[PDB]
């Protein structure tokens, strides 16, 4: 009954500002944070913390494991959030930074076309994935993808702007390929991806190009009508 | 209604050849063999075993974490599928699992980390993703007893030679050994830690199976149905 949206859009796009924005707007909307963004107490953390340091320094060897517990706290967390909260809601929403789809058809694709995966690897985690989201993932199902799209240069400037030590060594090249097969999912709905009901979600795309944080009454206004029509 | 018993044991010490002669007895009785068995030589399970098998063959500390993930869904999604899939009809029906995902973890997971094959990072990730799932389950795989086959390292290295595998001709005593020992201490000393609350009290049957067995094992056979009527 509470509906599940992704919102979905390359790195320092600005989903993290979108989705804390949203939330404040009614009683009836949650979020569920993405889980590597937390990485950058708990053994989560813990290990999020290791495993990304590791996935900096060497991507080749860790790019793997680093996408199985990434979809992993995904799933957990984005099952802590639907099986607790909202259940005295009229009109409930989660918001979704990011899904097991971006997981796998964004970055742990992206890793495997650029060889930090090896085929024996991404085929292994294409099966583990498959099958994670079938056992246990179900109920995660989608009603809604919101495209937050802006410039790679954007977000470099916006990975500049946030500071976060590891991120300035991020270069253009890594974010235009990622910006790359954002508009191939979520434009042109060229992707074939292994889960049907994805041809019929309903797709927003939201030009986050311009600041938005004192001025997003109209991005707003067009998550209004879309959550309608759902 | 389903039980469910767990047959555990070192490489070779006899798991595979037992369970067939089982199968054979009871109409009753059905097996799961272990899938990195399968791969121990195909779908698309057995092409990326095959390969993930010798990849660790030739350098463990790389892919132990990628095989023990893998070994260990592959597993339970085999173990599922027999409890869905097999015996349907049957009144005293008893599914006989080669290994467990206990032993994916406690036995060979673990070895592998001591051994420093996969460092604190890949082992506590390792964990938390077997628990999560083995949470997830809540009783469907749980066990309701364990028959150890015992061999000594030594009859499991013979038993490597007959059994001819190629890529199995260099495991060294020394790391049958230390299996031995994960197996004697979890199921005969019974002083390994393990953080799943019923297991501490699943009943477990020790057969030495140092003697040639495959024509002669009725002894065994009786064991088994005897420790079978307690459950
Ligand atoms: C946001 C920090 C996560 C990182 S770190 C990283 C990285 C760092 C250095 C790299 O080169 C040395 C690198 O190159 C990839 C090599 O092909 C990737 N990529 C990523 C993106 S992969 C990813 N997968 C997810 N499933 C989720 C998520 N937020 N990010
Ligand atoms: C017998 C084929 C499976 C293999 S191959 C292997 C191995 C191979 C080569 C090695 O280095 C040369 C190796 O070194 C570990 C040294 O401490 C282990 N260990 C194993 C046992 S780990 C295992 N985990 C499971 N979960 C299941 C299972 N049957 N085996
Ligand atoms: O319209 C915007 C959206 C975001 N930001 C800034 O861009 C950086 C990255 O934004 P965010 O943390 O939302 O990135 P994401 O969650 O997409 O990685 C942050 O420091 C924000 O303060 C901004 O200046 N204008
Ligand atoms: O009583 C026995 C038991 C086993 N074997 C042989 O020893 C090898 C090891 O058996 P298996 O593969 O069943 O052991 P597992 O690894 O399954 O425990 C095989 O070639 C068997 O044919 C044997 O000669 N006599």
């Amino acid at each position: 009954r509470i509906k599940k949206i992704s919102i979905e859009g390359n790195i320092a796009a600005g989903k993290s500002t979108f989705v804390n924005i949203l939330k404040q707007l009614s009683e009836d909307w949650e979020v569920v944070p993405e889980p590597v963004a937390r990485w950058s107490l708990t053994m989560e953390q813990k290990n999020g913390g290791n495993v990304l340091q590791m996935m900096y320094e060497k991507p080749e060897r860790w790019s793997f494991t680093f996408q199985t517990y990434a979809c992993l706290s995904r799933i957990r967390a984005q099952l802590a959030s639907l099986n607790g909260k909202l259940k005295d809601a009229e009109k409930p929403v989660l918001f979704f930074e990011r899904s097991v789809y971006s997981d796998r058809y964004i970055f742990a694709s992206n890793l495997y076309e650029s060889e930090s995966m090896n085929e024996t690897e991404w085929t292994i985690y294409q099966d583990w994935h498959d099958w994670m989201n079938n056992q246990f993932g179900q109920s995660l199902e989608l009603d809604g993808i919101i495209y937050l799209q802006a410039t790679p240069e954007t977000c470099l400037h916006r990975i500049y702007l946030r500071g976060r030590n590891e991120e300035q060594g991020i270069p253009l090249e890594y974010l235009e390929k990622l910006h790359y097969k954002h508009e191939s999912w979520l434009l042109h709905r060229t992707l074939k991806t292994n889960f049907d009901y994805l041809q019929e979600v309903p797709i927003l795309t939201l030009d986050v190009n311009e600041d938005f944080k004192d001025k997003y009454e109209s991005l707003v206004e067009k998550v209004k009508e879309f959550l309608s029509t759902l």
